[PDB]
Order: structure tokens, then sequence, then C-alpha cells
């Protein structure tokens, strides 16, 4: 029988790692992607924390029987902690020491967000942070990642208080401090001490910026312990996970896909294409020539065309199940190159077709 | 090696049958459940001639090598001959000897429709009619009813002329009259006399209403060939399925289950139910409790409701894929029970469940 948790690295190449994470539901291969569970197949899906707060709400999720069942998904979940979100998208927000309030109106805290993350069943659970906006001055940024290290002590607290979450589930911990060297070491040292399962890079893909956030990443992924996984959330493009591996991160959400095979967007060796355009419409290839999924087994790009064109769900629908499957061969071919000692090579050859 | 086209009886019970065509394609058993193509399993698909011939044109369908190299389906397609939806669907029409013009404008006729048919390449053609307005006239329902016949010798002539149609398609005629019977038994002689594979009982699901719908058929059915297929087009909800295979017919066109699965509507034996009601919110039942299909086995009720009422397209998917099973399982077991001699027992089973 796995473990709760037991997170191994098998490779090294640099800074990147290829490896597993044992869980009780299932064995997650890393580096990793995590798609939407409403979007080598995956190892671990997200669940929507903010909206399944809101509708049905997670005391009725529980009474549906958890988020497994509710979904027909029995391997791993993993859920985030809601305040992103929360900032992001609610209409009036009140903040304070205790948590945030936003509009019926609500508050969530540290200890109201692992209570609804147990409620729904998730296997890897976020600790209740505060993603600092960008940019940030240093004295603003301070304030915030304090705040946030006070908050994942009441996390940890409030996860190990319940059970059947200590006892199955694993927590992680998310480094804040935005763009400043000093403030990250500063927060990676507090989630030290406290102790989380894993360690997740929290505050980017804010509008910061390729460049930078690859900036931020270079001193700031180093100061996590090496031992345990690095979840940097957010991100993102093919270019943005490649370079992120090559800088020590494991594990990745991955909106992009699902979002994109909805509007028209399609994933490539070749870069990103736009299969509205007309330049398609007569276009027989498949989607992607190297592409060993479903749909580009069987249709071409004038037939998606056409379905998108139409506004036929089945066109969205095929596009999506492209562009999961390619980033699924993607984090393959990453997992493989490193075990191989040729991911520096892979990398550059990735941008050279990708960019070109 | 199959025929071109060969229609079999295999078992009969009243004025139902049941049995199967034959085609170079495949075959297709009877009565037959026909989806559009863009949406056990179906034997044949609608491909759709009116958006054809506009997005991309059936010239630039014929230069990608034919619908069903397009669309990826090897088996057989049907194709309608396009006025049904110039006359429902365009802005500015103009009727004549000819054809209809319509709005760049256009001219369908007789010949212009069977080239467009031939260019997509389907296995089942069908002349170019009027489809009368309801109500009408006796007067006008004649005038309409003689153009179509004529234009019913031209498609004819039209589809004799091309070898590669005459030797591998199969051509339908149309019979029209309206809700009148000697109209209806000129209608009916005109096309034995110029002769088709097959026969359509066109000029219905119109605004007429079941119980009309089901009078008219009483005594159209009987004028058509008994040795040839009994296409009744434009119908529709499985109750009026039942009805009509009670009266002769052989084959159905079923666009209802694409669009309800798209607006939150699943049928079941215990009749159609409308899943984003709030009752379903908690309700941990499949779609259908005797539903053999992949959505049943897998999802419940309440995931499908969250989906639809959240916007995501899997939602629609999956309503879309259980509706298509529903009616092919509804087509299986009427075939079964007229192979049995038990289909006056299911129809008035499966009224009594659909309707308590
Ligand atoms: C887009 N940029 C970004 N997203 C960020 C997220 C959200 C991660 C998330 C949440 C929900 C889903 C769901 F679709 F599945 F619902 C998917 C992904 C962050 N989350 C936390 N907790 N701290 C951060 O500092 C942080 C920084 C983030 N930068
Ligand atoms: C809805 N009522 C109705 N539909 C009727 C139709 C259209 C059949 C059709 C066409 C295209 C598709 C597509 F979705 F696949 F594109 C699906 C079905 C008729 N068609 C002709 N030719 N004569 C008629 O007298 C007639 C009567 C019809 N009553
Ligand atoms: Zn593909
Ligand atoms: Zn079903």
């Amino acid at each position: 029988d796995r473990p709760r948790f037991s997170f191994s690295i098998a490779a090294r190449e640099g800074k990147a790692r290829t490896g597993t994470i044992e869980m009780k539901r299932g064995v997650i291969r890393t580096p990793a992607f995590m798609p939407v569970g409403t979007a080598t197949g995956a190892d671990i899906i997200l669940g929507n924390t903010y909206h399944l707060m809101l509708r049905p709400g997670a005391e009725r999720i529980a009474k549906l029987g958890g988020l497994h069942s509710f979904m027909g998904w029995d391997r791993p979940i993993l859920t985030d902690s809601g305040g992103y979100q929360v900032m992001s998208l609610s209409s009036l927000t009140k903040q304070s020491e205790e948590g945030v309030t936003f509009k019926s109106r609500h508050m969530l805290s540290p200890e109201r967000s692992i209570e609804i993350q147990h409620l729904l069943g998730s296997d890897i659970v976020m600790a209740f942070d505060e993603c600092t906006p960008y940019p940030a001055t240093p004295s603003r940024a301070a304030s915030s990642m304090e705040r946030s290290m006070r908050w994942a002590k009441r996390s940890r607290d409030a996860f190990d208080s319940r059970k059947e979450q200590a006892e199955n589930a694993a927590l992680f911990g998310i480094q804040q401090g935005s763009v400043f060297e000093n403030l990250r070491q500063q927060s990676a040292d507090a989630l030290a001490e406290i102790g989380f399962d894993g360690y997740a890079v929290g505050g980017l893909a804010v509008g910061e910026g390729q460049d930078e956030m690859f900036r931020v990443l270079d001193f700031s992924v180093p100061m996590l312990p090496d031992d345990k996984p690095h979840y940097l959330m957010g991100v993102g493009k093919p270019d943005d996970i490649v370079g992120a591996v090559e800088r020590g991160i494991d594990m990745f959400d991955c909106v992009l896909p699902t979002r994109s095979g909805r509007n028209g967007q399609a994933f490539t060796w070749d870069g990103p294409i736009n299969i509205r355009n007309a330049r398609f419409s007569e276009d027989l290839k498949p989607l992607d020539s190297e592409c060993h999924c479903a749909v580009c087994q069987k249709w071409s790009r004038a037939y998606i065309h056409h379905l998108i064109r139409a506004g036929e769900i089945l066109g969205a629908m095929l596009m999506t199940e492209h562009n999961i499957a390619f980033y699924q061969q993607l984090m393959q071919k990453i997992r493989d190159s490193i075990s191989e000692g040729r991911f520096s090579q892979f990398a550059q050859d990735f941008r050279a077709r990708y960019f070109a």
C-alpha cells in the first residue's frame, strides 16, 4: 500500500529533476502538468475551490460523497486555497488579519480554507496565502509576506487538527515576497521552520513577464528544500514550463490548454495556431504532424476549422482533447530527456522550433 | 461485395416492418435513426447540404476528397436536397419553375441540387422538392405538389446522367400533397411512375401537430411501394418515432438529440428532463436508470447539472452522447420487438411510462 506522501528523485540534469510522488490514490510522475478536472494521461487534476464553495457549497459536496465520487475521478486531486480567486474575481473584498470577507457575503480564513478543502476531499491541500499584487514596493511586499507566513502556520495547525486529513492528504506551503530576494529568503525560512510536504512558488504569473519571472526563479527555487516537490503556481505556456523545469520546478497547473481549446487556439511543436484563420480551411494535415492523440490520428485542420467556424461543440471538444494530449506529450518528453541526460539539448531544440 | 442498394424486410407486425438496407459502404438496420454527422451505433449519418454549399462550398468539399474523407466517416451518408433549409433560413428568396434563387445570391435547381450532392459524395441523395407551407389550401397544395413532381423527374434525369452517382449512390423521391388524401395519392403515383430507390413522406412536421400528422400518415404511407424504404422527414420526438413506425415508416432524421444536448434537455424512458433544474443538484442517479451508455455508467445527474450550470463544454458533450445513445437504444428495442412479434405491446408500455 502506498504511503500518504513520498517524493523520490530518480535523475537530475543541472537544476532540473525527474521523479515520483507516491500518495494513497496514485503515483504522480514529475515534472507534472495538472489540468482542470472539468476539462501518459494526467496523474492528478485540479479542483476549483472558489467555484465549488459557492456552487453547490463544500458541505453539499461532502454530502454527495466528496469530489472524487462527484466527478468520477479516483486518483489524486489538488485544490488551491481560494484567496487568489477571491481577490481576482469577487466584486467587493475586505481584508484583515483574520482572513478575507467578500461578496450573500462570506469570510475565508486559514481555518475555513482548510476545512473547505477537507470537505471536498482533496489529496494535495494548499495553505491559505495572499498573492501580493504586482508591482509591489519592498515595504508592502514584506508586510504581505509576513501575513502570509502567519497564515501558513494557522493552515498547518488547522490541517493537523483533522485526523482524516492529516493521515490521508498532504499540505503544501506557499512562498511569497514579490520579486525581492531577501523577502523570498525570509519566506522560505519561515515555511521550512513550520514544515510542509511540498513547497509552492507563489506571487508570480501576475503581470511581471517571463524575463522577470525567470530572474526571480533563479534565486527563489534554491531556497526551498531540495528533497521536496516544487510547484510554480499559475504557469503556463509551454516555453514557461520548459524554462521553469530548467530552474528546478516539478509541478505546473495548466488552465491554458482548456481555455485555448474553447477559443480556437491549438498548441503544436511549431508554436500555437489559430484554427479559425482561413489559411486552415483547405489544410488536410492534422493539428500537429507528430502528435499521437486520437484527434490527430483521425481528423484534419480543415475539418476542425469547419466545426469551430460553424459553432459546433464537437470542434471545441476536439481542440481541447488535442491540447491536453500535447501537454502530456510535452511533460513526457521532459521527463525522458532529464532521465537520459539530454534535457539541455531538448530545451534548445524545443525553443528553436516553437519560435521559428 | 455489397450491392449499390438492396432493401430486405425480415419481419412485420401490423404496418410495422424491420429489415436492412445494403449499400456499398455498409448495412443500415431499419427502423433507423440518422443523426447529424457533426454531433448499435448509427449506421448512417446526415450531411448538411445547405451549410456545406455555403461554407466551404461543394466544389471545395470535392477538392478536399468528398464528405466521407472530410469528416472521417467511411459509412453511408444521407444528404437533403437543400430547398427546405433555403426556404426556412435564407433572408430573401425568389421562386420559379427553374428553381429557387436566394441570398452573394444563388440559384438552387433540381440539376444543381443533384450536382452538389454528387460533389459532396453522399450515398443517399434526396430529390429536389418544395415543402409546401402549412396550412395550405387545396389549390395551392396541388400546384405546389405538381411542381415538385416535375422537379422529381428532373432530379431523376440529373442523377442518372452522372455515372459515378448512378452506379454508387441511391436516389429517394419525396411525396408532397399537404394533408389531402387525393393529392398524396397523385404524388405517390407520379413518383412510382418515375421510379426511385426509396420514398420519403415530405411536407409534415411543419406545424400540424401529432394528431394531424398521424392522420395523414394513416392514408399516405400505404400509397408508397411496400417493397421500398419509407423515410419520414423532419421527425422527431421519441413518441413520434414510435407512432410513425406503427404506420409503416422505416427511417428518421433526428436533430433533436443534439439540439437538446446543447440546451439542457436529456431523454429518458420516463420522459425528457431539464438537467439545469435545481431538483437535480443533489441527484446521484445517472441520467437514465436503465441506459447502458458510457455517461450513465460513470456520472451522476448532479455532476452533469453542475457542469452545465457552470457553462462547461464537457457538460453539453456528455448530455449529447447520452441523448444519441438513448435514440439508438430506442431504435434497437423497436427492431427487436417487431422481430419478436411484441411491438404492439412495446408501444403501449413505452407510452405508459414516457408520459406517466
Ligand atoms: C494566473 N496566475 C497565477 N495564478 C495563481 C494562483 C492560482 C492557481 C490556481 C487556482 C485555481 C485553479 C482552478 F482553475 F483549478 F480553479 C487553477 C490554478 C495562485 N494561488 C495561490 N494560492 N497563491 C498564489 O500566489 C498564486 C499565484 C498565481 N498566479
Ligand atoms: C423540421 N421539420 C421538417 N424538416 C423537413 C425537411 C428537412 C430534413 C433535414 C434537412 C437537413 C438536416 C440537417 F441538419 F442535417 F442538415 C436534417 C433534416 C424536409 N426536407 C425536404 N427535402 N422536403 C420536405 O418536405 C421536408 C420536410 C421537413 N419537415
Ligand atoms: Zn493531437
Ligand atoms: Zn445514458
